[PDB]
């Protein structure tokens, strides 16, 4: 089995260091903003062995049609915020209706992430994160890819999600 994992949200929510995390289980620092970079790694989650290929995003605001079809083999998303940058946290909205428009559907597999979990200058309330994923019906997961706290969490719930999906 394997899964196509997609990783969106905000320039320096800690994409880069939650993917690298769970591939390399190492805590990078300012890693360059712009590199959009593939990773695959064998897991097992509930017993089931299973191929995670994750896609890191990066780059310009632009919307090719190379780059929907592209984001279109992702079968479950990561919507990444980070818990000390209110914006971030307004944009998930942005980056679901994204992930709709090219899916062409109202039922993708996704996991709301809020990250940098150790960080004390928080903005952004565990309950605002709680009721903004009930609303859209995921789940969320507190991380921090310094730490580690929640990072296999946070993937393998999408692994979750993405089999609760294939068996509608
Ligand atoms: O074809 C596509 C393209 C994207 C796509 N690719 C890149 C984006 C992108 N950048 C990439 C990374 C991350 C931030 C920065 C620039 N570096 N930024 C935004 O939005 C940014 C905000 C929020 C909205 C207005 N702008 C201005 C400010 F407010 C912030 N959206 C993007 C975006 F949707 C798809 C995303 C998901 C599913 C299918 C897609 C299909
Ligand atoms: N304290 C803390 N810093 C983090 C965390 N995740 C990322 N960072 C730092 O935040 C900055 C942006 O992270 P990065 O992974 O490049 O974000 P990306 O732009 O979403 O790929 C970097 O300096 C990271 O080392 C976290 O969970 N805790
Ligand atoms: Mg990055």
């Amino acid at each position: 089995t394997e899964y196509k994992l997609v990783v969106v949200g905000a320039d320096g929510v800690g994409k880069s260091a939650l993917t690298i995390q769970l591939i390399q289980n190492h805590f990078v620092d300012e890693y360059d903003p712009t590199i959009e970079d593939s990773y695959r790694k064998q897991v097992v989650i509930d017993g089931e062995t299973s191929l995670l290929d994750i896609l890191d995003t990066a780059g310009q605001e632009e919307y090719s049609a190379m780059r929907d079809q592209y984001m279109r083999t992702g079968e479950g998303f990561l919507l990444v915020f980070a818990i000390n940058n209110t914006k971030s946290f307004e944009d998930i909205h942005h980056y679901r209706e994204q992930i709709k428009r090219v899916k062409d559907s109202e039922d993708v597999p996704m996991v709301l992430v809020g990250n940098k979990s150790d960080l004390p200058s928080r903005t952004v309330d565990t309950k605002q994160a709680q009721d903004l994923a009930r609303s859209y019906g995921i789940p969320f997961i507190e991380t921090s890819a310094k730490t580690r706290q929640g990072v296999d969490d946070a993937f393998y719930t999408l692994v979750r999600e993405i089999r609760k999906h294939k068996e509608k």
